[PDB]
């Protein structure tokens, strides 16, 4: 699929047996998901964005199927206003920008 | 250009006679540039992000040359940590996501 940017680049993702909508975000280095029950242990981490910082739970080697394409990587869970798929996962499914 | 996402997709911009680097950000609805001296009027605005909100100056009908491509739209100026080109202008340069 080729995606235009006239609307929010939202895809349906499946993570931890749950279905969600996430924003394909080329400006995000890592993936940050709203509060959700992720399996396993975690590590506290702090990440910064517009308006300040948030505390997140870092889960490593998490499976995540973005638009039918499978990827495993680090997922951060915390008080983000939107689920964002970052470059750590976009690279694994071959997503590219074109203009 | 087709851009891979193994590194941040940072591109050159020309705005107000000034040269800057900006991030092609599909997760941003609007364009937000780091603090810079822009000519003309503006209106007070507040914008939200991962960590919260910041107050910015909204400028309309501002010309920007993103990696040699010309576009006119709304530019927000404020305490953002990075210059980010949002979808309001990405559509103007024909930017698409591809996977
Ligand atoms: C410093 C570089 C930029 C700002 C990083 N960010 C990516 C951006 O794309 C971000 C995505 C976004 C979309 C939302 F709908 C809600 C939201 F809270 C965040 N957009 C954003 O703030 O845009 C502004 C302007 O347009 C408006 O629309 C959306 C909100 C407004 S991040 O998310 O802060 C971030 C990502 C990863 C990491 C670590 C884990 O690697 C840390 C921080």
């Amino acid at each position: 699929p080729q995606i235009t940017l006239w609307k929010r680049p939202l895809v349906t993702i499946k993570i931890g047996g749950q279905l969600k909508e996430a924003l394909l975000d080329t400006g995000a280095d890592d993936t940050v998901l709203e509060e959700m029950n992720l399996p396993g242990r975690w590590k506290p981490k702090m990440i910064g964005g517009i308006g300040g910082f948030i505390k997140v739970r870092q889960y490593d080697q998490i499976l995540i199927e973005i638009c039918g394409h499978k990827a495993i990587g680090t997922v951060l869970v915390g008080p983000t206003p939107v689920n964002i798929i970052g470059r750590n996962l976009l690279t694994q499914i071959g997503c590219t920008l074109n203009f």
